[PDB]
């Protein structure tokens, strides 16, 4: 018998996440099928995304040779029948106050810092570059974290010397760009690019860090098609350029310039889970059908 989710403490919440008690030395990380588009958590869900979402951390955490939080196995008796397949059992950590971020390419804040300054996070880069430009090699570009409603500021490396100490600051940053590397040339090579990538590391008991957040969905990084890859221009997003293209367009009823967007027709969340299954399955090598759920 599983226990219900009931039985567990809730002590944090995102976007689309939630995060649980388990006991002093547990938790239990949560997926919603929830899906933000222009900084709004939409009204409408996806079907099984947050199922989606955990077999592709849990792809890639096996993928990496870095330790990482995970506790159990994806069908552990510690997780309620209710998210089975969309939570994982994890180690508490001491999590260092860091965004960690890897970008390959510079869109976004990135591009918008060097638009404005000519440098991301410390880094001055070459003049030229523009929208999607290739990243190389690929850039540290840390953040942190600020109040409910804000984006996170970006920040240099000196700020995270500040943050976690001169010789962990450091390993963050050969280590997230390590990660992100093996990761975007595995994904590269079955098509998708991994344009951006944005994780969270703890530490343990023994001081060793450890990889804890998701890791490479498409919530956390930029995932694109590679075979539309178009230096210059926005690149549409593989999973939600859908949901942007028709909250945006003439059938929505909505003005993005910050009333809250209206909700989805359930052809464009079907579609949107068909995106996302094509992205895991290709990425995987798996079948999402043999993904454990309720
Ligand atoms: C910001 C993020 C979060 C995730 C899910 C929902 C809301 C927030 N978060 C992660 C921890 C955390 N703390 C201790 N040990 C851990 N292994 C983890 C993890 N992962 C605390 N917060």
């Amino acid at each position: 018998m599983r226990p219900s989710l009931s039985d567990y403490q809730h002590v944090a919440s995102g976007k689309v996440r939630e995060l649980y008690r388990v006991d002093d030395e547990h938790l239990l990380f949560v997926a919603t099928d929830r899906i933000s588009a222009f900084d709004f958590v939409l009204d409408t869900p996806i079907p099984d995304k947050g199922r989606i979402l955990t077999a592709m951390s849990v792809f890639f955490f096996g993928l990496l040779t870095v330790p990482n939080h995970l506790a159990g196995p994806p069908d552990d008796p510690r997780i309620p029948e209710e998210v089975l397949g969309r939570a994982l059992l994890v180690r508490r950590l001491d999590m260092l106050p860091v965004e960690c971020v890897a970008r390959g390419y510079l869109t976004g804040s990135g591009l918008l810092d060097y638009q404005r300054t000519g440098a991301v996070c410390g880094h001055v880069l070459p003049q030229g570059l523009g929208e999607a430009s290739r990243l190389d090699p690929p850039l540290f570009t840390p953040a942190t974290k600020a109040d409910i409603g804000e984006h996170d500021m970006n920040v240099d490396f000196a700020a995270v010397v500040g943050l976690v100490g001169a010789v962990r600051a450091n390993q963050l940053r050969d280590e997230t760009i390590k990660i992100y590397t093996r990761a975007a040339a595995h994904a590269l090579h079955k098509g998708i690019i991994l344009a951006d990538t944005k994780f969270e590391f703890g530490v343990d008991i023994e001081g060793n860090l450890v990889l804890a957040d998701e890791v490479f969905t498409p919530d956390s990084s930029r995932y694109w098609d590679a075979a539309h890859y178009q230096p210059g221009v926005v690149q549409d997003s593989f999973d939600k350029q859908f949901v942007r293209n028709w909250l945006t367009g003439p059938e929505s009823g909505w003005d993005r310039a910050d009333t809250p967007p209206p909700p989805l027709p359930d052809e464009v969340a079907v579609a949107t889970r068909e995106r996302y299954i094509e992205a895991y399955e290709r990425i995987s090598g798996l079948s999402f059908s043999d993904w454990i759920g309720p």
